[PDB]
DNA sequence: GTCCACGTCT
DNA sequence: AAGACGTGGAC
C-alpha cells in the first residue's frame, strides 16, 4: 500500500541475482520450456520437479514437438508427477498454440488465460518470466510471503483472497523487471520465508516485515487446516500366465487417475475380500482365476482421499476375448505403460513376493 | 508421522 | 464456492 516499495524492490532484487539457485528452466527463456516448467511446478516441490522437467524437453524439446505426440507417450513422460490432469491440458494447449497462434506461445494474458491448465497464476509467472509482461504470479509462496510482510490474515483459502494479494504485487511490483521481481518473491517464499521457522535472520527484506516485528510471521498466513480423508478400502488383482503375461487395464478417459493403467481392482467397502476380486474377472471376459491370500496391505494417500489397498496375487487360465479396456502385458512389456505409483509399488510388493 | 509445494477447473 | 485432483521434499 504506502510503503517504500522501490527499495524493498532493490533489496529482493539485489538478493535474487546473488542468492538465485541453478534451475534447468531458468538456462534460457524459452516461452515452451517456461511454460512447462511451471505446469510441472504446480502443487510440486522444485527439486522433485528437476529431473523430469530434464527429461520432458529432451523428449519434447519444441512445443510443435509436444503437440505432435500421442497422448500416451506425453502421459508416460509425466509417470509420478501427480495431478495427471496438468499434462492433459497442457498437451492439449499446446496443439492449440500449434493451430491457432501458429506455434507461438500468446505474450496476451487473455489470449494464455484462455488456455488449457493456465490459469491466473500460470499467466502471471509464464508471461512475467518469458516475456516481461508484468502480470502478478501470486501462488502460496508468495502469499505467505506477503501476509507476514504486510500482516494479511485472510484466509488463503478463499477464492478471493488471491486477488487481494495479486492487487498488493500491482501495487509494489517492480514493472522495469517484473519477471525478476516475480520470481524473487516466490523464490524467497520457497527458500528463506518458509512456513514453518523462516529464515528471517538471513532474510533480504527483514526491515519491511510487519510479521517479523510483530514476532507473529509462524501465525501467517491463515489457513483452514481442513479435516477428513475418506478412507476407500481396495482389493487388487496381480494375475500372470503361465506364459508370465499379466492382466492389467487402462482407466477411463476422466476421473480419478485418468488413462493410467493399473492391476483390476475393486472396492471392497469392508474387507471381505479376493471373493469381490474373484467375481470380476469371471464377470469379466470367461477368465477363471485362482487368487491366493493377500500378500500385503497398505495405504496410498492422494490429496482428497486414501486407498488401503490390498494386493492378492493369482492365476490365470483362459478367457476367450480379454478386450475392451483390459489387456495381457508380457512381463518385460510393463515397463512401457504409465501406472499410477499405488500400483507400481503394488507390483514392486508382487514382484518381490515371487524372487 | 505432518505440511504443503513456483494451482486449475468446476 | 468448495471440492476434485497425486505425490514426495523437507522437516
Ligand atoms: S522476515 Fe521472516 S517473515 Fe518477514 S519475510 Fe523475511 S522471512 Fe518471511
Amino acid at each position: 500500500e504506502r510503503f517504500p516499495a522501490r527499495e524493498f524492490q532493490r533489496d529482493l532484487l539485489d538478493w535474487f541475482a546473488r542468492e538465485r539457485r541453478d534451475l534447468p528452466w531458468r538456462k534460457d527463456r524459452d516461452p515452451y520450456k517456461v511454460w512447462v516448467s511451471e505446469v510441472m511446478l504446480q502443487q510440486t516441490r522444485v527439486e522433485t520437479v528437476i529431473p523430469y522437467f530434464e527429461q520432458f524437453i529432451d523428449r519434447f524439446p519444441t512445443l510443435e514437438a509436444l503437440a505432435d505426440a500421442d497422448e500416451d507417450e506425453v502421459l508416460k513422460a509425466w509417470e509420478g508427477l501427480g495431478y495427471y490432469s496438468r499434462v492433459r491440458n497442457l498437451h492439449a494447449a499446446v496443439k492449440e498454440v500449434k493451430t491457432r497462434y501458429g506455434g507461438k506461445v500468446p505474450d496476451d494474458p487473455d489470449e494464455f488465460s484462455r488456455l488449457k491448465g493456465v490459469g491466473p497464476y500460470t499467466v502471471g509467472a509464464v508471461l512475467s518470466l518469458a516475456y516481461g509482461v508484468p502480470e502478478p504470479a501470486v501462488n502460496g509462496n508468495v502469499m505467505r510471503v506477503l501476509s507476514r510482510l504486510f500482516l494479511v490474515t485472510d484466509d488463503i483459502a478463499k477464492c478471493s483472497t488471491r486477488k487481494r494479494f495479486e492487487q498488493i504485487v500491482r501495487e509494489i511490483m517492480a514493472y522495469e523487471n517484473p519477471g525478476a521481481f516475480n520470481e524473487a518473491l516466490i523464490e524467497l517464499g520457497a527458500l528463506v520465508c518458509t512456513p514453518r521457522r523462516p529464515s528471517c535472520l538471513l532474510c533480504p527484506v527483514q526491515a519491511y516485515c510487519q510479521a517479523f516485528a510483530e514476532g507473529v510471521a509462524e501465525e501467517l498466513p491463515v489457513k483452514m487446516k481442513k479435516t477428513a480423508v475418506k478412507q476407500v478400502p481396495l482389493a487388487v488383482a496381480v494375475l500372470a500366465d503361465d506364459e508370465g503375461r499379466v492382466l492389467i487395464r487402462k482407466r477411463d478417459s476422466t476421473g480419478l487417475l485418468a488413462n493410467l493403467w493399473e492391476f483390476p481392482s475393486c472396492e471392497t467397502d469392508g474387507a471381505d475380500g479376493k471373493e469381490k476380486l474373484e467375481q470380476m474377472v469371471g464377470e469379466q471376459y470367461g477368465l477363471q482365476v485362482e487368487l491366493t491370500e493377500p500378500i500385503v496391505s497398505f495405504e496410498h494417500a492422494f490429496s482428497h482421499l486414501v486407498w488401503q489397498l490390498t494386493v492378492f496375487p493369482g492365476r490365470l487360465v483362459h478367457g476367450g476375448p480379454v478386450e475392451e479396456p483390459y489387456r495381457l502385458a508380457p512381463e518385460d512389456e510393463l515397463k512401457a505403460y504409465a501406472f499410477p505409483v499405488s500400483h507400481q509399488r503394488v507390483w514392486r510388493e508382487y514382484k518381490e513376493w515371487a524372487s
